RNA sequence: AUAAACCGGGCUCCCUGUCGGUUGUAAUUGAUAAUGUUGAGAGUUCCCCGCGCCAGCGGGG
């Protein structure tokens, strides 16, 4: 039940896309990060749950780092932040073929705000309830050597704890597809 | 293989010493960038693997 938390920029240098951030990332060092400040001059703000401690290096330098345990009470309502991209899988209407020889499915994602919170709620299972929700739209991202596209949707709000565990391996495991293009993490805060 | 052939114009040498370009000088008065406008719609998102009851669900890029 412990963790690594640490506020960490990347030089506007590599943080020109989400395949180097990653990378960036990872020769700090698995791990979760939220994307705070994507452009500023100086490069890219993001915080950083992780397993392992950082280690500053010339690409991404760590601000500030702290260690962290979870004592969460059950009942106690709790402000939540989780950027994620809901999806649903399907079998290509493109007809087109995968590599065995049938064809291809396809992750479209969830379009209505409804079946979004539908999505979050579900997720998160029998861990929490959610209160209060606000389903903040993003732009979408590409990314570049293989190649594609996700998109984004950001739940800020207010949850119920209804199994300290169960949310805790929730909170470090994270909760969604594209854990490693700026997803999963969700972060608590005590109301 | 020609008024041709063979066939050096060649040796030595500071241009040197002295020297404020200097005093004086508002660019200054006048001046709306102003009228008019849903971002709507739309689940395609590219690759690997697991589970699938083929409705999809999940892990990793």
């Amino acid at each position: 039940a412990w963790m690594y938390l640490s506020k960490v920029i990347i030089a506007r240098a590599w943080s020109r896309d989400l395949y180097q951030l990653h990378q960036g990332l990872w020769h700090l060092f698995d791990f979760l990060f939220h994307v705070e400040k994507r452009n500023t001059p100086e490069g890219c703000h993001v915080l950083l749950q992780s397993a392992q401690m950082p280690v500053s290096t010339a690409v991404a330098t760590v601000i500030k780092t702290k260690q962290v345990e979870f004592q969460l009470q059950v009942g106690v309502p709790l402000y939540f932040r989780l950027r994620a991209n809901p999806i649903k899988t399907i079998l290509d209407n493109q007809k087109r073929l995968d590599s065995k020889g049938n064809i291809k499915r396809c992750r479209v994602p969830l379009i209505k705000e409804a079946e979004q919170i539908a999505w979050l709620q579900r997720k998160l299972g029998n861990a929490a309830r959610v209160e209060d929700v606000h389903p903040i739209s993003e732009r979408p991202q590409y990314f570049s050597g293989k190649s594609g596209k996700i998109q984004t949707v950001c739940f800020e709000g207010v949850l119920t704890i209804n199994d300290a565990p169960a949310l805790i391996d929730l909170v470090q495991q994270g909760i969604g597809p594209a854990k490693s293009m700026g997803c999963g993490l969700l972060s608590l805060a005590p109301l």
